[PDB]
RNA sequence: CUGCAUGGCUGUCGUCAGCUCGUGUUGUGAAAUGUUGGGUUAAGUCCCGCAACGAGCGCAACCCUUAUCCUUUGUUGCCAG
């Protein structure tokens, strides 16, 4: 058991065969996803990111796809939450010894 | 005396636009990317666009000279009010 909200799909021919063992097959010309083999997945999903949450951990969110750079942001206002949303650019984890400095550089002005 | 032994100095290209690094990326690695591409120039310039983002030196401005004006000042020079 898991909700699922309305699909219309787009892009009728194109899909990557690494999603096979997940695809249901294909309604209204669009290949689907299967919404009961991914059921134990989203099941751990809620579970074990609640477990880094209730370790104080830092949850950063990510959506630099145009139809994301807005969601990422103004999914809440009343909590406190870290994200990204223009291009990585030049990378910002292996590339966080930069970044430390980058957020100085920034406060100066 | 030895620069075919050396710190350097000067000559060459040439005031040419280039040499190199931090971290990310590519490559088995020696190495490359960044520094390319597309507009435009004296110019790795100035922009646009990107697996790059920034940075040191050279480029360039600041700096020196001057056109026309403004402003201060002086002798045994100038002399209007």
């Amino acid at each position: 058991m898991l909700k699922a909200g309305v699909h219309f799909g787009h892009q009728t021919r194109y899909w990557n065969p690494k999603m096979k063992p997940f695809i249901f097959g294909a309604r209204n010309k669009v290949h689907i996803i299967n919404l009961e083999k991914t059921v134990p997945m989203f099941n751990e999903a809620l579970a074990e990111l609640n477990k880094i949450a209730s370790r104080k951990g830092k949850i950063l969110f990510v959506g630099t796809k145009r139809a994301a750079s807005e969601a990422v942001k103004d999914a809440a206002l009343s909590c406190d939450q870290f994200f990204v949303n223009h291009r990585w650019l030049g990378g910002m984890l292996t590339n966080w010894k930069t970044v430390r400095q980058s957020i100085k550089r920034l406060k100066d002005l």
